[PDB]
């Protein structure tokens, strides 16, 4: 939260940090990919070049640039002529956090993010005319490589799922009757809900597609005769909602749209309600954060809906948010949060 | 230099690391956009709107930009008013990090992203996301606009600009001929010609580079003195011209295998006289005085491996001096420290 001046003029080195990245980054992948990382771990003592060379089948040349590379960058250290795996190396090969944000940038981004200027120029997501010519990845999805699915499917997953107590135990607080989540293609949170309260009725609402791997996926789970889904296209059109709801949900949802067309979405929202439903929303907000590497890693993602996926979208200031929904005629009635990895909720209801 | 560094704020760096292409794109634009400037400006700094009108960004897209840096930490936050933070004051002044910044988006992001094929299969598997002729070198004239201007300017600034200390090292032997092996700006020569009124400077190269050569070196000062000699230095089969008591090879080289290195340096081992002395000079890592250049020559090695030759790198010394006694000759003084970081090694026969 400093935004307040960190660094002695050895902010020139950060300079050249950031001018690197692009290599900085691949070394490291590759680092990890390759073996090198784990085969240091193993070893306290570490490694001489020939002997990682010999146990990764890589040439000495190959090896030794990605050596050399990441010995000043400071992912191993050179102990007499040992090669030792340092904290950060550590880092990289065992935090969750930081293996599916790599993945992520490499199948999913790297690419595309060269074309982030015309994506910031045009107001569409133009690194996406690397793969196809979708107007949003959300529809080529289903058409992008194994390996970019993979990629995409595992950040999907690390910064949507959780667990849900702290949420949980919210929401049932008030005893509803029929919650309708907006948008929930996992089935996971009404998951939750029904096994949680044994009369809740829920109710998933989003495409057809989508739904058909919400009733694979939460096949002959221990309370789904009581989820439902209801297909949709949230577009402006009839699109209205359900009706007769007593809470309504929106998780990691909707920070993949526009300001306008998530207080288009809201109004919607404000129309299945009466003035007694509950309406959560639930997002990853950059500037509310446990930890600042949670902040910096948010606001560093917002730039993949930009370039791939945009007219949109990112990872919300609270601010625009709060602005949002008051617009859509909704007001916070508080902003509980920090639940699981920092996962704030805003109860709003009508009025 | 090498002992832990972090606190368990490794797990930052990490993300840094994990996060380098957007860091870097997300920087790239806030100096393209203009935005450092504007915010270089008034020391008070700017608000977010008054950023997207003087720049004509849409605001989110400022936003975005904003937010990113803003963690980053380029820029640093009072209020509602954004300022310029140090790191971001030596990307918008500081030349080293102009260049790399530019070399980097230009001519190596995209061929970056084939750097594992590269480093498996052993050639530049970067290069084709251009063309594919076998190097960068014979694929040069060829690449867009915007992609030349980069690689030139990585090509100048990473070159010797200084020559005084070169100049006293190589002229206290007085040698009456000069071989400049690679010399194709023909900076150095023109150096040379201009310091000594009598030394004859012969530059060794691809006869097209040679063409550029005699353009640029046109009607300066010593230039009836400098003279082209059109070879393929690939070409093990031809010798080097012989009959010279200076040998100059300098920033090219770490253009080359160690094999080709060995293969070079043995070919000039068979031109001189015990008495003639050749001159390597190169920016060495390991020799480094200052920590920030150590790191950019090593992440500029891949550069090499992904899009030129596939194959070269920027030498750590032991390595660079295990190839010279292999050719047959000896190092005798090693002199560096020099311009942004130059060292000249000294060598002869035995």
């Amino acid at each position: 939260y400093t935004k307040e001046q960190c660094t002695a003029a050895e902010a020139q080195r950060l300079a050249q940090e950031i001018a690197f990245g692009p290599v900085v980054f691949q070394v490291s992948r590759l680092m990890l990919k390759f073996g090198i990382f784990q085969l240091l771990s193993g070893k306290r003592e570490g490694y001489t070049l020939q002997e990682i060379s010999g146990r990764t089948g890589l040439t000495r040349y190959a090896a030794q640039v990605l050596l050399e590379a990441s010995l000043t960058i400071g992912t191993i250290l050179l102990e007499e002529d040992r090669y030792v795996l340092a904290k950060a190396g550590w880092f990289l090969l065992n935090d969750k956090m930081a293996r599916v944000n790599m993945e992520f940038n490499h199948d999913v981004n790297y690419q595309g993010l060269f074309h982030l200027e015309e994506a910031l120029l045009n107001g569409r997501p133009e690194g996406l005319k690397v793969f196809g010519e979708w107007p949003t990845i959300y529809e080529g999805l289903s058409q992008l490589p194994e390996q970019v699915q993979k990629s995409w499917f595992g950040f999907d997953h690390f910064y949507s799922d959780q667990s849900f107590g702290k949420a949980l135990e919210i929401v049932f607080s008030h005893h509803p009757k029929r919650l309708l989540d907006i948008g929930g293609n996992t089935g996971k949170w009404a998951t939750q809900c029904v096994q949680y309260n044994k009369e809740v009725e829920v109710t998933i609402v989003d495409l057809p597609q989508q739904l058909e791997m919400m009733r694979k996926q939460t096949a002959g789970l221990s309370g789904s005769e009581r989820i439902h889904g209801h297909g949709a296209n949230l577009l402006d059109r009839d699109v209205p909602f359900p009706t007769g709801f007593d809470a309504v949900w929106m998780s990691q949802f909707l920070d993949c749209f526009s300001e306008e067309e998530v207080i288009s979405i809201l109004t919607r929202v404000a129309q299945s309600i009466g003035k007694d439903s509950k309406v959560y929303i639930m997002e990853t907000l950059w500037d509310r954060q446990r930890y600042e590497t949670a902040s910096y890693c948010l606001t560093q993602i917002s730039l993949y809906f930009t370039a791939m996926a945009n007219g949109n979208s990112k990872m919300f200031h609270s601010d625009d948010l709060i602005r949002c929904i008051e617009n859509a005629g909704l007001e916070v009635e508080e902003i509980q949060d920090n639940i699981g990895l920092g996962h704030s909720i805003l109860q709003c209801r009508l009025k």
